[PDB]
């Protein structure tokens, strides 16, 4: 599934992400448009071979299990697959447990890069929320 902004950002709201952590709602939108463009079945393969997944580009080294990543964990105890979904229940919750892991959103490198001190409400500006 390929969300609207405003749809995503409803989504995300729904699932108790806005503000989860002290991250404001277009932080997480802003991370989801430059990880994903907003697509649920977005997937990267990184030069260790794990693989990111899904519309926070969710990487197998730590997070999900996708049977392919020699020496990972399953920290949110899922399959990779499940990133994939256009349901995000399963991204959101495991991107709650990511930004809960110490360095906050600075996990996301697109969003340290792309997001981190921009004007991120203009991600949300116009939504109905
Ligand atoms: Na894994």
């Amino acid at each position: 599934k390929v969300f609207g902004r405003c749809e995503l950002a409803a989504a995300m709201k729904r699932h108790g992400l806005d503000n989860y952590r002290g991250y404001s709602l277009g932080n997480w939108v802003c991370a989801a448009k430059f990880e994903s463009n907003f697509n649920t079945q977005a997937t990267n393969r990184n030069t260790d071979g794990s693989t990111d997944y899904g519309i926070l580009q969710i990487n197998s080294r730590w997070w999900c299990n996708d049977g392919r990543t020699p020496g990972s964990r399953n920290l949110c105890n899922i399959p990779c697959s499940a990133l994939l979904s256009s349901d995000i229940t399963a991204s959101v919750n495991c991107a709650k447990k990511i930004v809960s892991d110490g360095n906050g959103m600075n996990a996301w490198v697109a969003w340290r890069n792309r997001c981190k001190g921009t004007d991120v409400q203009a991600w949300i500006r116009g939504c109905r929320l």
